[PDB]
Order: structure tokens, then sequence, then C-alpha cells
């Protein structure tokens, strides 16, 4: 039947440590996000969608840039103005350890905006949520594709 | 635009080193299906698409069963009885180098049969190609998640 759940398992990029598993569950008001991610810098991450499920470039750039079907601006996830792929920071603890729980409005699994397939990027700075085209979150610490679930 | 390739990077389960990349691209006769795989005991590996995109599991057990959306019985590539996820064995030499390419005329990139945020799983043994359900190619050695390619 319809996609109710995806999984992204990310993996590090050369010179990086960065691991974890995220999750994507249909929710009433929208999809929830889950992430549980370790090896990070502590402080904040960009944490978003990239166009393609590429992962097998060294530094991630494979990835390509920000998954955005409806050609829109680099944005926060609350803004009308963002990328599909738009899912803002992940904050990482004094130990690595990175935890985010939200509800995104604009992530479906089916049509043309559907995140199957396209990957999640970590990436080694903040997404300032302004900067053009990226939030200039710099290098790609992490890459994964974003699979169905069950 | 149509997705044209799909790109699959393998990671080890958690007894296992076996690494690499797998590639599916649209030719004129069906998919090129290229894999390119390092760390393989030698000889020949069961070589599958699996249903779910989720290699969360030590194991690879959350990639659950052969990906079968037609409802058939296991086979080989070249049987009309298989799997769309049947893609036979992958042979390694006496150094674990493995490399596969042959042309699948069932795999698609779109709709029911999509192979899009499905996974690939790697077998510790051989396909024998006929054992029901699965081929009894043993032990999954490594998953990756199938992501769309530029
Ligand atoms: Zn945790
Ligand atoms: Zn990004
Ligand atoms: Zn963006
Ligand atoms: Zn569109
Ligand atoms: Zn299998
Ligand atoms: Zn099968
Ligand atoms: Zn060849
Ligand atoms: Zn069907």
């Amino acid at each position: 039947g319809k996609t109710q759940k995806a999984v992204c398992v990310i993996y590090p990029t050369q010179d990086y440590k960065v691991t974890g598993v995220i999750t994507f569950t249909k929710s009433d008001d929208g999809v929830k996000v889950v992430a549980d991610l370790n090896g990070l810098s502590p402080g904040k991450h960009g944490f978003h969608i990239h166009e393609c499920g590429d992962c097998s470039a060294s530094d991630g750039t494979s990835a390509g840039g920000h998954f955005n079907p409806e050609e829109k601006s680099h944005g926060a996830p609350m803004d009308m103005s963002r990328h599909i792929g738009d899912l803002g920071n992940i904050t990482a603890d004094e130990n690595g350890k990175a935890h985010l729980e939200y509800i995104d409005k604009m992530i479906v699994f089916e049509g043309e905006h559907s995140i199957i397939g396209r990957s999640m990027i970590v990436h080694k700075n903040e997404d300032d949520l302004k900067t053009q085209p990226t939030g200039n979150a710099g290098a790609r610490v992490a890459c994964g594709v974003i699979g169905i679930g069950k």
C-alpha cells in the first residue's frame, strides 16, 4: 500500500565519523522526523534532504544541491519560501550525540515531492536559514539515502 | 525529468567488511546493472533487491524479504519465474574484489515495480536460484539503499 515510513542510515564522508539513523513516519499533521546521530562536533549542523540519492563521492558532493522540486529559495522549515529539503539544523551535545524530533508539513513519500530515493546530508556548520543557496552550512560530514520502511 | 540512473552504496552488516557501489542505468535493451564491491570472501554471493530500504539492523534483517511486487517465485535473473529483486550472484576474486555487469529487463525506476528506495543485500553464500523463497544464500553481509542518480 502507501508508504507510511521512510528510513535513512547516514554514513560519514572522508575525514568524519558522523553516523546515525533518521526515520520519517506519517502523522495526523504531516511527517514526524526523528534523528539520532553521533560523532558530530558540538553545536548546530545543517540537516537537509539533497536532490540525488548518490552517496558515492568521498565528500558527499554526488548528493547534489538541496531537494527543490518547487524551485524555491533556501529557508527554515517554518518558512513558506524553503526547499522541500530544508529541515533546518540538528544540535549535537558535548559528547557529539544529536537527537531531533519535529513534524514537517511539506515532506511526502509519493508523487513529484517524494523524498524516497533522495539523500540526507548533515553539514559541518550551522544552516543560517537565510544565505542562498545552502544557508552557508559548508562541508558534508555524512550522507545517506532515504529508503522505504515498514 | 524521468529517473535514468539509480545508485546504491553498500555498507557492511556488523560482522563483515563488504563495501562497494552499484549503479543502474537505463539502456535501449533494459537496465544496465554495474556492481563494484570489495571485502567479500572469494566465490559466489547472492545479490538481491530486498523490499525495505532499511539498513538500520545489525544483521541487515530490517531490509525484509525479496522485492517481489508481482508475488512470484524466487529464481535466476534470466527466469520468467523470478522476483523483481532476483539479480542472481556476484563473484568475488581471490582478493575479495567483485565486479558484475548485466542487462536486467524487469527492473524500472517508476511505478509499482520501481527499485528506488528499496535495498541491495549481498549474502554470505551463493543464491542456488531454485530454493524457495530466497535461494538459501544465508546471512546478509552488506546492505544499501537504492537512490536517484543525476
Ligand atoms: Zn539516541
Ligand atoms: Zn544541505
Ligand atoms: Zn535549502
Ligand atoms: Zn514538480
Ligand atoms: Zn536476499
Ligand atoms: Zn528472490
Ligand atoms: Zn564489466
Ligand atoms: Zn503492484
